[PDB]
């Protein structure tokens, strides 16, 4: 059943030509099939016998598909691929299921070998040309090459696609309460109709398609609810989270562990509560993917804590695009986030969490805000709008830190949810000096070559110390020198320095960074009541 | 009619841009437009055949409430081939702007060149396949179109010209700039004398832009940080105007004293410091544009609504300087006033010099490449680059000077 559809102009890349690649040699058996199965699509008009007129090829195979001990065939486009133009989004996204809405029904149509349905552009035809040897490569091959889009050919998917979409549109129109999804060969169909009147339709589509020579399977032998779509479980009004299962082991590979914690990772995002961290430990030093891990008994908690998470299975709800979208989000750790995404409270649409590695220094509303831009974006992909949100700062905290933080940064309208843990400023520089507070005047230097270094300070009160430093670097050691006067100050301090770094502090504030030094000022400067600190430019008389 | 040939610069091949996700009320809107441009046959449906893509985005100008489409053509505008700016209205008493963007729509486009304006209206969600179109006229916002309709456009213009030249008419893509002495009287009702001429076929201040100068605090007394303070900053400053001189005042601040204890000055310092103030009271000498190279803008935020900038094109070699405060509304949020402020500076640019600047923004890309479109109201589109905020140029301007008393 071919199409009487026009064909999509289709050409190889700039400059190129036509796979030129050799035939393998077949057993009497590998050869005999494909002599039948050719000559079946032969006869459909799929394909054509070809004369030497021909110089391009690819190499067919034969492979007997299982649960059927009878032989099929698939040939090997790889270099013609290679060769083919590019077209557009072959996948512009999935549409995730948080972002459907409910219907009574949903029919699921596997158009299946529909490929074969939609006509191949007569000029490009020719590169799909292919060879059937002879046993004893006495004769000649038989030579054939397609008239229709072929399985497994670059351009196929992308035609087949719009092909679909035209061949689709007046039903669409004529049918505007009905919703079909084009993906791969599934066709998937779902309306708000009573039951027979939603049956009738499909087989009006199903009938309509069918005029263009497209072929697709009756009432009788389609897909049923639930539809699994890579990774949930879908019904016409909800969607469901499999569970999960976690294969209880004897012993365990790296390898093994490693797709472990890819799978947990994973559902991290539904179950949040889920943990890795020591099922992470057990990689330090691994010498070998197949080398086994003795699990620590730490491991074993966890791992086991966490096949009960996977129990409890997870329902959710679909989009209703007459209310209002709210999102709400967590602090689960220092750098964790979790959110869930709801309409009805306790009615989760999605949900998911993230991990912030600290990057050179950030500080927790820093990240509350990348985090609200994440599920922004994720939002609008998905509902083409914003969730209002729901947050665990106040809004003072948020006015005190944006209005003076560097950076231009923005949070979506928003509302304080008086959920612990809130994120606060951990500490605040004073704007101007403290008076009737010791001030110390704090210096580092390290030769860059030896990384000799003296850290130290002196005070108006008369106080002074100085360290020497072994395997250090400058950075450091006039960091060091910041730490040690925050160490030996008290509540109140004021601290001058000429540290490129310190302008940085001042101007960002950091609660977080990579460099475990830093942190141990951050630490200290938290404890303090009120600190003030001052840059002044280096070498010069100060 | 006889279509131009349009090229890409040799060797470039088309623009392959993903489309950014859009917000359910612009793709709609878009869909809207869209169909109807079609009809018209502005536009047609395309195949996938087509590889090439731009991303595309609808916005409404202040004093608008209908959805325009906007594209951006940055991309293609770089690989597109190519083919006068007057100092005129950079001292016009008075400019505005007007937007002939709809002029292009009439002209035809050369068939080869369309396939490189295709487009993408998105799908929420990913239910649908985008929706691929593709340019059969001359496309607003692209380089390409001011250029094609130069004739045309000259001759619809000449009268006005010819019977007016106390008039300057500055055209950059989508916009035209009116320039005049002219009291706001005659000025606003020769301009609406200009539209109906234009319709026929089918305000900015331009001195009011002076550059400020870096004023110094002044203090009755002053304390051992007021004077750091104000070292750090000269210091930094000397790269600028190599005459600043810190010794004398570095030299108050040897000893280990409080930073709030109080300094007085020697009258040596007090030299110092008065020579600086001087040097200070005007812009760095021997700054001149150089149309050869690219003119880059640098902003700053400040806080409390407040934002400084520079446009340059070698470092410290500012060929203007300006701070910005926000606009009435968005006292909440800074991307609108950065992007505000955004379109703002390069309007002044392209007044200036005819030419938009790079941008080299105070954000996270993440947040500017999220909201930006959300706020944007100019046709044309500035290159950007997304930066870390040096503390102490921030700290250098912010001592711009101010009015008195400001405006009344
Ligand atoms: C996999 C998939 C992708 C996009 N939409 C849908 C589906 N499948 C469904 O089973 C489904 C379930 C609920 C709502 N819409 C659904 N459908 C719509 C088509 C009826």
């Amino acid at each position: 059943p071919i199409s009487p559809i026009e064909t999509v102009p289709v050409k190889l890349k700039p400059g190129m030509d036509g796979p030129k690649v050799k035939q393998w040699p077949l057993t009497e058996e590998k050869i005999k099939a494909l002599v039948e199965i050719c000559t079946e699509m032969e006869k459909e008009g799929k394909i054509s016998k070809i004369g030497p007129e021909n110089p391009y090829n690819t190499p067919v195979f034969a492979i007997k598909k299982k649960d059927s001990t009878k032989w099929r065939k698939l040939v090997d486009f790889r270099e013609l691929n290679k060769r083919t133009q590019d077209f557009w989004e072959v996948q512009l996204g999935i549409p995730h299921p948080a972002g459907l809405k409910k219907n009574k029904s949903v029919t699921v149509l596997d158009v299946g070998d529909a490929y074969f349905s939609v006509p191949l552009d007569e000029d490009f035809r020719k590169y799909t040309a292919f060879t059937i040897p002879s046993i004893n490569n006495e004769t000649p091959g038989i030579r054939y090459q397609y008239n229709v889009l072929p399985q497994g050919w670059k351009g196929s998917p992308a035609i087949f696609q719009s092909s679909m979409t035209k061949i689709l549109e007046p039903f669409r129109k004529q049918n505007p309460d009905i919703v079909i999804y084009q993906y791969m060969d599934d066709l998937y169909v779902g309306s708000d109709l009573e039951i027979g009147q939603h049956r009738t339709k499909i087989e009006e589509l199903r009938q309509h398609l069918l005029r263009w020579g497209l072929t697709t399977p009756d009432k009788k032998h389609q897909k049923e609810p639930p539809f699994l779509w890579m990774g949930y479980e879908l019904h016409p009004d909800k969607w469901t989270v499999q569970p999960i299962v976690l294969p209880e082991k004897d012993s365990w590979t790296v390898n093994d562990i490693q797709k472990l914690v890819g799978k947990l990772n994973w559902a991290s995002q539904i179950y949040p509560g889920i943990k890795v961290r020591q099922l992470c430990k057990l990689l330090r030093g691994t010498k070998a993917l197949t080398e086994v891990i003795p699990l620590t008994e730490e491991a074993e908690l966890e791992l086991a804590e966490n096949r009960e998470i996977l129990k409890e299975p997870v329902h959710g709800v679909y989009y209703d695009p007459s209310k209002d979208l709210i999102a709400e989000i967590q602090k689960q750790g220092q750098g964790q986030w979790t959110y869930q995404i709801y309409q009805e409270p306790f009615k989760n649409l999605k949900t998911g969490k993230y991990a912030r590695m600290r990057g050179a220094h950030t500080n927790d509303v820093k990240q509350l805000t990348e985090a609200v831009q994440k599920i922004t974006t994720e939002s609008i992909v998905i509902w083409g709008k914003t969730p209002k949100f729901k947050l665990p700062i106040q809004k003072e905290t948020w006015e005190t830190w944006w209005t003076e933080y560097w950076q231009a940064t923005w949070i979506p309208e928003w509302e304080f949810v008086n959920t612990p843990p809130l994120v606060k400023l951990w500490y605040q520089l004073e704007k101007e000096p403290i008076v009737g507070a010791e001030t110390f005047y704090v210096d580092g230097a390290a030769n860059r070559e030896t990384k000799l270094g003296k850290a130290g300070y002196v005070t108006n009160r008369g106080r002074q110390k100085v360290v020497t430093l072994t395997d250090t670097t400058n950075q450091k050691t006039e960091l060091q020198a910041i730490y040690l006067a925050l160490q030996d100050s008290g509540l109140e301090v004021n601290i001058v320095t000429d540290s490129q770094y310190a302008l940085g502090i001042i101007q960002a504030q950091p609660d977080q960074s990579e460099s475990e030094l830093v942190n141990q000022i951050i630490e200290q400067l938290i404890k303090k009541e009120k600190v003030y600190l001052a840059w002044v430019p280096a070498h010069k008389g100060i």
